[PDB]
């Protein structure tokens, strides 16, 4: 009784980073190259839009209203109102051509961040120059560990003591020890090494039983892991290769929502997967996520 459908077809080039906001029943996300971030009212069915300057990569929900963004090598935030976006701070002044990746806010409300060095092609760009960052409350900035290629999917367990990381290129799912008073973290290994027709590793959220659910860039697929073990849990696949990223959301956080992309894709790809781009939701997988926290600043 798992089931896949197409929930909303509006042709993204490359949508990303999808969080449920239960306050508006709305999934927020972003299509990175059209420099748009989305509200998608699943009620209503509208979407709303505000377009910004640069590739915008991620969002989140702001705790005292309104929301934060990363867009350029910039963390933003946005009054959705007056559609007024500002600067809290900036990364990678050092970089002539890096941009921010994927971010979600850690259970302490810290904006955690990676960047890259911008692609000419996917997963073809200058190696090793990103960074993963967090956004304080502070409105400071900590900066992590650096020579990252590609930063992607992250969460944190259920016990605040671990944080998960995705770097692309490493095409593992890494662990680190992790503190929540002071957002540090210590110790990385790998939790599970993703197999060759599990292509990219790019987004990932933990569920409600402490498991993994990794998007496979190119491999048309989520999957579940056991980062204590491991080992693969399960595959879901979908009717296109490139999805991006996922999150519950819905009722009690019982449905998962999976965003993709459409750029890379030749003309008879584009053909042979008609919903590129598109909004997935699955249903039936028997788990619950969580909601995602917000950002304290
Ligand atoms: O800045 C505006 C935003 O503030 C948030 O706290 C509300 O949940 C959103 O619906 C609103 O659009
Ligand atoms: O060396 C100085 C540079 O270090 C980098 O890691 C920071 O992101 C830059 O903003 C800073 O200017
Ligand atoms: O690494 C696979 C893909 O992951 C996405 O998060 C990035 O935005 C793309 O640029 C990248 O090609
Ligand atoms: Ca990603």
């Amino acid at each position: 009784s798992i089931k896949v459908e197409c929930v909303l077809r509006e042709n993204y080039r490359c949508g990303e980073s999808p969080v449920w906001e239960e306050a508006s029943q709305s999934l927020l996300f972003v299509d990175i190259p059209s420099k748009i971030i989305c509200r998608w009212d699943t009620v209503s069915n509208q979407v709303q839009r505000v377009a910004v300057d640069a590739p915008v990569s991620s969002v989140a929900l702001r705790q005292l209203g309104g929301y934060v963004a990363t867009i350029g090598t910039k963390f933003c935030a946005l009054n959705w109102e007056n559609q007024s976006v500002f600067v809290l701070a900036m990364v990678d002044e050092d970089k002539k051509n890096n941009r921010f990746n994927d971010g979600k806010v850690d259970p302490a409300g810290r904006y955690f961040a990676g960047t890259m060095a911008e692609e000419t092609a996917p997963a073809v760009l200058e190696r090793h120059q990103g960074s993963l960052y967090s956004l304080f409350p502070d409105h400071s900035v900590k900066k992590y560990f650096d020579q990252v290629d590609i930063s992607n999917g992250l969460d944190w367990s259920l016990d605040h003591k671990i944080f998960y990381y995705i770097d692309s290129l490493s095409y593992t799912v890494d662990a680190f020890d992790y503190d929540l008073q002071t957002g540090q973290i210590s110790n990385r290994r790998i939790v599970y090494k993703m197999e060759k027709d599990e292509q990219i590793p790019d987004g990932m959220c933990i569920d409600a039983e402490g498991k993994l659910w990794v998007a496979c860039y190119n491999g048309g697929r989520v999957i579940r892991l056991d980062p204590e073990t491991g080992k693969r849990l399960q595959t879901v696949k979908l009717p296109v290769d490139k999805t991006t990223s996922c999150c519950f959301g819905g009722k009690d956080y019982s449905e998962m929502y999976v965003t993709c992309a459409r750029d890379g894709l030749n003309a008879e790809g584009l053909l042979r997967q008609p919903d590129a781009g598109n909004i997935f939701k699955i249903t039936g997988l028997g788990v619950k996520g969580i909601a995602p926290y917000s950002y304290a600043g």
